[PDB]
């Protein structure tokens, strides 16, 4: 394990009940406060009333917090994608995945096909498209993605696909912000055309990654390294 970055202010919260899939509402202290949500996923096992969540203040524009997490196993699972994403961001500067070494970020949300992936990467040798997504539901010892259809999720892999085919570097990562999980494998119930189109960008050349990633009490943010993946 190897801190990444850190979270400052960081305010336990008690999780009330999700107004939408953008907004939720928790009590901080004596306040019931507004907070943003930034994961499209249902998080069922976590968006429960009376659940201690983790939230940091937003300066604007709309609300003035964000809940960035969930009390889990002691630590604090990572729901907010833009966290995941700036956390992913920390382990491609201090190059910590060997594979990406001399690699940097020259794009980020780039056009491919009919969508958008995460990251255009520039390396010595060529580019690589990567996309990262959440896998924050936990069975036993995995993380898992997704927790119900993803539209959006089918696209891109897609889009990844089709990179491959045409003979170009392309990466999905899935950023295992859970505690005390050491694997990954897609929830097949939760999307089976997910699953069936992650083994077929195995077989295309689309490299597949997962991470391990928990943020501590004390907002540091902690790489556990990578997790088993399991297609
Ligand atoms: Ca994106
Ligand atoms: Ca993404």
């Amino acid at each position: 394990a190897m801190k990444l970055m850190e979270v400052s202010p960081l305010f336990p919260c008690i999780f009330l009940r999700r107004v939408n899939r953008f907004v939720g509402l928790v009590r901080i202290k004596e306040r019931i406060e507004r907070a943003l949500i930034t994961n499209t996923g249902r998080l069922n096992e976590f968006m429960i009333p009376g659940r201690i969540g983790y939230c940091t203040p937003k300066a604007g524009g709309k609300t003035r917090y964000i809940l960035l997490g969930f009390e889990d196993h002691g630590k604090i699972a990572i729901i907010d994608t833009r966290l995941q994403g700036k956390a992913f961001e920390k382990i491609i500067e201090k190059e910590l995945l060997p594979e990406l070494e001399g690699c940097r970020i020259i794009k980020r949300e780039p056009r491919v096909g009919e969508s958008r992936l995460d990251y255009l990467i520039e390396c010595s040798k060529g580019e690589i498209f990567v996309e990262t997504k959440s896998a924050v539901l936990r069975e036993g010892e995995y993380a898992m993605y997704p927790d119900c259809p993803s539209v959006r999720g089918q696209r891109h892999i897609k889009e990844l696909i089709k990179l491959a085919r045409d003979g170009k570097r392309a990466m999905i990562v899935f950023i295992g912000a859970l505690p005390n999980v050491s694997k990954f494998k897609p929830y097949k119930k939760g999307d089976p055309k997910i699953a069936e189109l992650l083994k077929e960008a195995l077989e295309a050349g689309v490299e597949i990654r997962a991470l391990g990633l928990h943020m501590e009490l004390s907002g540091e943010i902690i790489y556990r390294g990578e997790l088993g993946v399991e297609i």
